Formats: C-alpha cells, structure tokens, sequence
C-alpha cells in the first residue's frame, strides 16, 4: 500500500544498526570484565553493573533487527527478539532513574548494598512478566494487552522522566547558588582593590568618598559572605571596615591626601596579610562536577526523550502515504536513538566511575 527508499529502509538503517552492534559489543564488552574485577561497595557500582547487562540484552537483538530489516519461522524471532529489546529498554530506563537519584544524593552530601540489589532484581522481574505475555503470542486478549503493556510502558518513562527533571532541577539550583555566591564574593574583594586604585589616582575629596563607599559596602559585603571558620577571621575585616571607615571620615572632613593616605594602609603587609587570608577563609570549593554528572540526563535526552516524546502528537490526534511514511520513518529513528543507549551507557561509567576508568586507563 506504501512504498519507502530502500536505499534507506533495507541499506541505511541496518548499517546504521550495525555500526552500534559493533561500538556497544565492544565497549559493553571489557566493561563487563571491568565490573566484575570490581567488588560491589555501594548502590551506584551495582546499579551500573545492572546496566551493562542490560545493554547486552540489548545488542545481542541487533543483529535479528539487522538481518530481518535488510531482508535476509523467520517472523516469530522478529516478535520475540523485539519484546527483548522493549523489556531491555525500559530496564535502561529505570536503572538510569535509580542511577541519577543516587547520584543526585551524593551531590547533597558531604542498609545500602543489601537493598539495592533487591531493588534491581524487582525491577527485572516486574519487567520480565510484563514481557513475558507478548512473547507468550486467535485470541483477542493479547491486543488488548498490548495497550496494557504500552500504557505502564508510558508511566514507567513519564515518571522516570519526571525524576531526571526533579533531580538535574534541584542540581542546577544547587551549582547555580554555590556559582553565585563565589562569583559575588570575588566581586566584592575585586572590587575593594579596584576602588583603592580609583583612591591612588584621585584629584578631589569626591572620588576619594565614592571609592570608600564601594569598598566599604564591598568589604562589608565580603565580611557577610564569610562566616567565622570553626577553629580572628571576625576581627579581621573589623581592621579594614575600620581603615576603610577611618579614611572615609578624613574623606568626608576633607582632608583627601591622609584620606588617601589612610586607604593606603590597606597595602601595609599587615593588612595584606589579613586580606589574602579573608580571602583564604572564604573560598571554600565543593560542588558537584558539572559536565561529569549531566552525561546521565544527556544520554537520558538523546536516547529515550525523542521515541515518547514524539509519541504524543500522533497517538492523541491518515490515508496519505507521505503521512504513514513520515511515522514510519519518526518511530523507527527514535527507535535507533534508543537502541543507541546501549552505546552511550559506558560513557557513563567512564565519566562518573573513579574505579572504572582506571581499569580503562590500564587495560
Ligand atoms: C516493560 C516492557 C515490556 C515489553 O514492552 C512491550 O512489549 N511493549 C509493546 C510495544 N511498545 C510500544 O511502544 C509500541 C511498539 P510497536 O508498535 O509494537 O512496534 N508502540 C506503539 O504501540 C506506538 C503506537 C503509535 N500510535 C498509536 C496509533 C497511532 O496511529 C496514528 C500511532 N505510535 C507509536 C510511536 C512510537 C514512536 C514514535 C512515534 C510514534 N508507537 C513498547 C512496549
Ligand atoms: C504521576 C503523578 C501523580 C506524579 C508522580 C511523580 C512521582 C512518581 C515522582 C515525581 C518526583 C519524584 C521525586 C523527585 C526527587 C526525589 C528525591 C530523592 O531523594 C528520592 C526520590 C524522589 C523522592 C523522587 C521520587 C519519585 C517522584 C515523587
């Protein structure tokens, strides 16, 4: 009834498949003999390792999905083979939800590997006899099924979809607060040097009485962003507002050469010594490495957000063979982004496994 390129439908696609069969063997491959030389010490590692299994599952389809597509019973293995890989593939799906909740816990800190493993067993077997049935097959019980089955599908992406946004949002509040807060606190010390220049090089009382205002409210504003240590970092920035404050009085009295002359004091060694030290005590580096943890909700947006996404116009609202055509050819490159997952997952082990990549950088 509709015909399509099969330069495309029986060339492309296939080796476009191929290619990731290859790729995902290989990588998935030594990952599965890195993960077994690496004893399971917490939730993350053991998720992961449920993660290389399942793209194993997932490659070893390819080839059926391969050959049947290129057009080398025959149909039978297609149905099996393809509940395999939507078993597979929902699995990816959840384990990648589990995976950015702990991660996005570790990020919020400073009874596990029993739980966890638990965890991951119902999560296969609450898979396994939800693929089972549609492998299992007239009866009309089955395509009926079949909109069960595709319905909990969209609720198991939908929610873990909804954990990724939750997850990377709270992050992203996180790294963006933990940005500003030291971006404004070397603003401030910035800006406290900057007017001392602007004082340096100052002909009347009203440049020298604007500049001590800026670093005043500066100092006073970095002395606000620097809480005392838990261990004089209080008694400090009293020197400087108090210098700073001294040499606006000489300012506001009209005196601008001991005005600054007072401001200058802040170059003595001792206040120097003083400054790099508050400047010490207020740098304190700890947050979450930013282009390491996004490669979870990356490779969740490259691979499963496209086939349910476009999912959603045409199932909720035609004879025309371009308009058959165009689905065919939307479903069935999601569909490859997806099965791309399985290429994309040792990324993540790579970029956010310290024990993993070490193995990677020796064997
Ligand atoms: C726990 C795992 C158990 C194992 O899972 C399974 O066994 N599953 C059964 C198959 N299932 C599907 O998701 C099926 C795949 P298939 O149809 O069997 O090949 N897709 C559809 O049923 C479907 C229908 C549809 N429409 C409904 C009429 C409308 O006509 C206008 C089109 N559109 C699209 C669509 C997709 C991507 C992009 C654009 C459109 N998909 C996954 C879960
Ligand atoms: C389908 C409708 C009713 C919405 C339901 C969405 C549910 C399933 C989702 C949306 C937001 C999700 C939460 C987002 C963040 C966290 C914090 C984390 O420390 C543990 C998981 C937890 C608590 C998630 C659990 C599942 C959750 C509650």
């Amino acid at each position: 009834l509709c015909t399509r390129d099969y330069k495309i439908t029986q060339v492309l696609f296939p080796l476009l498949y191929t290619v990731l069969f290859f790729v995902g063997l290989i990588t998935n491959g030594l990952a599965m003999r890195i993960f077994f030389q690496i004893r399971s010490k917490s939730n993350f590692i053991i998720f992961l390792k449920n993660t290389v299994i399942s793209d194993l599952l997932m490659i070893l389809t390819f080839p059926f999905k391969i050959l049947s597509d290129a057009k080398l019973l025959r149909t039978f293995v297609c149905q099996v083979t393809s509940v395999i890989f939507y078993f597979t593939m929902y699995i990816s799906i959840s384990f990648l939800g589990l995976i950015t909740i702990d991660r996005y816990q570790k990020t919020t800190r400073p009874k596990n590997l029993l739980g966890a493993k638990i965890l991951s067993v119902v999560i296969w077997a609450f898979m396994f006899l939800l693929s089972l049935p549609n492998m299992i097959l007239k009866s009309e019980f089955g395509l009926v099924w079949h909109e069960i089955v595709n319905y909990i599908c969209q609720v198991i992406f939908w929610i873990n979809f909804l954990i990724v946004i939750v997850c990377y949002t709270l992050i992203t509040k996180e790294l963006y607060r933990s940005y500003v807060r030291t971006a404004d606190l070397e603003d401030n010390w910035e800006t406290l040097n900057d007017n001392l220049k602007v004082i340096e090089k100052a002909d009347n009382a009203a440049q020298v009485k604007d500049a001590l205002t800026k670093m005043r409210a500066a100092a006073l504003d970095a002395q606000k962003a620097t809480p005392p240590k838990l261990e004089d970092f209080r008694h400090g920035f009293d020197i400087l507002v108090g210098q700073i404050d001294d040499a606006l009085k000489l300012a506001n009295e009209g005196k601008v050469k001991e005005a600054q002359a007072a401001a200058e004091q802040l170059k003595t060694t001792r206040n120097a010594y003083i400054q790099k030290y508050l400047r010490g005590v207020g740098k304190v580096p700890r947050k979450k490495v930013n282009v390491k943890v996004f490669i979870i909700i990356a490779v969740f947006f490259i691979c499963f957000v496209p086939f349910h996404f476009a999912r959603i116009p045409y199932t909720l609202s035609v004879f025309d063979c371009t308009a058959e055509n165009t689905l065919f050819y939307v479903k069935e490159s999601t569909l490859w982004l997806t099965s791309l997952n399985a290429c994309l997952n040792p990324f993540i082990y790579f970029f956010l496994c310290k024990s993993f990549r070490n193995s990677l950088i020796s064997m």
